[PDB]
């Protein structure tokens, strides 16, 4: 019934042969306009995600591809558009400092003057050269687009970071306490090391069929419940899980929720995401956020203003005293 | 009982070193009831109410070699580029000669900011429509901005026509501004300030309000004053306004200090009716048509100004 679970299944036939193109097809599938009921009337970000599902050979137009040239143990992959410069260097000043080595990538997708947004291109390529942490691929930066996000940055990984221990992608309003990450990364057994994914997991969930909700999702495009996703701002996962993460990809149709469809390729690996404590989308304690303390046992917080940021890793650096 | 308005009277005294005066004023600890427990905005502002001998670090005073009609003038924050940008591109182009700055203070490492120097460096050099000053760029210290750029003015824009100051989230109709300076009588030239105009306005008890004054600081009612992000007026009362500057005591809301400077060259602010301060009809805002009779809209994204004034250039043959 709904278009996106029809595909999907049409998609598990090909590679499930006990149920016995859509990975490079870069022009409008126009069948969807006959096939989406009610197709001329959805909203426009709708109209192209189904135009150009078929369509993930986007280009890396920006690489540092030598950064994984020493075995990271913490890849620090932060999403992020092309005017978000004050959030970016924040990160850089403050938890995003690379470093058990640290490495950090800024993923990009592209904001194009025909789209009427403002041309920032050449003071990004003047911030790619001063810090070489800029990752960006020829495919429009929207809402809908970020599972292209993942999937480019999967890719990624497995071209040019494959030996990386761990890896986090999160967005670039969140604070994250790296020092805290990396003794996590130790409270591990060599074994829940090789599959881990943590993030703060949503289970049972479904999509949102208020028009006016921001994860509207129309009856039309998406039928059923969501699996298992750690959503709200960042996740934390092994490299060895990365790599398979990658090569399951082809067999997912593309969603318009980029952590749900990271969601929907674990289960399909077989794995449920892990819930933690420290993942706090929603903010700290009943507006008791002056205490240093309260973010020394988390991992990451929503959200966080690149003042906030640079001030609160400031202030962590103490922390081991005042507590 | 208010601090600001016994400390203007005394100054409505004197005119019948509150300019320079840039040391920690300790005396609004012992008179200022309940100081210590303000917030920390109401404690730097009356501190140092009677320092306003700022220096700009960043300028451009070539900009009005060729008498401009008019002034742009464009109220930013350093880490606000795409912003900027989009001005630039869109309802700020330069070309009866329109010329553009942007107005900036400091965010300094020492408060946290990111130090995105090197960058506006490089923005500066590129664009050379960049006006800093070495005060914090902070919300209280507003007022400063205005007293500043007046200065500015004088010191090196005197020749312009006429003025627009606003914030760098507003788009503007420049094309209809250019408008509006036309069915201008020579008379009405020389003393016009348009924009939202608010009479009979306070200030603000409620604790937690984004304008929120507390009675310890101001008692009373506003003057009229225009509001909303942008307001329009001449040189010619660009230049008296700086000169009066001298004689208030800074405000912490700018838009509030601007108009107690009007009216105490005996001003009242001519409300118009294009400057929407709080957008169009409600939603119905997917028509070009209806921001060609507007001065400006608050508020609108970078790329929700490129994009209306690029269907507004073909505005005169489809609306
Ligand atoms: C992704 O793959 C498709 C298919 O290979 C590419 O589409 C080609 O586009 C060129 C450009 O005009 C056409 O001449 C070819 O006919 C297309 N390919 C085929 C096989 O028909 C597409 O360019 C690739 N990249 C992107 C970013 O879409
Ligand atoms: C996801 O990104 C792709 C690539 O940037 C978008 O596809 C383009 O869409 C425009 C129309 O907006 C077409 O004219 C181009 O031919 C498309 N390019 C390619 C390579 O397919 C797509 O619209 C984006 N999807 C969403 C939902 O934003
Ligand atoms: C405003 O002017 C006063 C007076 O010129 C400045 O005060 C001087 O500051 C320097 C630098 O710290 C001192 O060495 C002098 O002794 C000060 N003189 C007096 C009379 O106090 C003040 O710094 C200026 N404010 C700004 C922001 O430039
Ligand atoms: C307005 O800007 C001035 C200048 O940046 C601020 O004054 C400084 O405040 C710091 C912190 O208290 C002092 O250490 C400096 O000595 C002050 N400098 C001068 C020249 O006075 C002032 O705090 C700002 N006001 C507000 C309300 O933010
Ligand atoms: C205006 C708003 N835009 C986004 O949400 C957006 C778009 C592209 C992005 N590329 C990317 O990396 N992010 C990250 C999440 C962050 C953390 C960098 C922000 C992106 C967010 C929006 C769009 C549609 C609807 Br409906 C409602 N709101
Ligand atoms: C975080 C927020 N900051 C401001 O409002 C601010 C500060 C300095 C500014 N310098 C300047 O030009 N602007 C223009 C208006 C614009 C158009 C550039 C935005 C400034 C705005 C805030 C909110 C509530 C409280 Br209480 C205190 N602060």
């Amino acid at each position: 019934e709904a278009y996106w679970n029809r595909e999907q299944e049409k998609l598990n036939r090909q590679y499930n042969p006990i149920l016995s193109s859509h990975l490079n097809y870069c022009e409008p599938d126009l069948r969807v306009t006959s096939v989406v009921t009610g197709f001329n009337n959805l909203p426009d970000r709708f109209k192209d995600f189904l135009l150009y599902l078929r369509c993930r050979n986007y280009s890396l137009l920006i690489d540092q591809p030598d950064k994984c040239a020493k075995k990271p143990f913490l890849l620090l992959a932060i999403k992020s558009l092309t005017p978000h410069f004050a959030r970016r260097q924040a990160i850089r000043e403050s938890w995003g400092q690379e470093s058990q080595t640290v490495v950090r990538v800024f993923l990009l997708g592209q904001t194009p003057p025909e789209d009427n947004h403002p041309d920032l291109s050449d003071m990004l390529k003047f911030e790619s050269e001063k810090h070489q942490d800029i990752l960006m691929w020829n495919y429009r930066d929207t809402f809908f687009n970020l599972s292209l996000k993942e999937v480019l940055f999967l890719r990624w990984v497995s071209t040019s970071c494959p030996d990386t221990e761990f890896v986090f992608k999160g967005d670039d309003d969140v604070f994250v306490n790296t020092h805290h990450i990396l003794n996590y990364l130790n409270s591990l057994s060599k074994t829940k090391a090789k599959d881990l994914f943590i993030g703060d997991v949503i289970h049972n969930a479904g999509p949102h069929r208020d028009k006016k909700l921001k994860y509207y999702i129309p009856e039309v495009v998406y039928s059923g419940l969501y699996p298992p996703y750690a959503g709200g701002g960042g996740f934390l996962y092994s490299g060895h899980l990365a790599l398979r993460l990658y090569h399951i990809t082809d067999q997912v149709h593309l969603y318009p929720i980029d952590d749900v469809y990271t969601g929907m390729c674990l289960q399909k690996l077989g794995l449920v995401p892990e819930k933690h404590k420290g993942f706090r989308t929603f903010d700290i304690e009943e507006k008791n956020k002056n205490n240093i303390c309260s973010y020394v046992d988390l991992m990451l917080v929503h959200s966080r203003k690149p003042q906030e940021m640079i001030d609160i890793w400031s202030q962590l650096q103490s922390a081991h005293l005042k507590c």
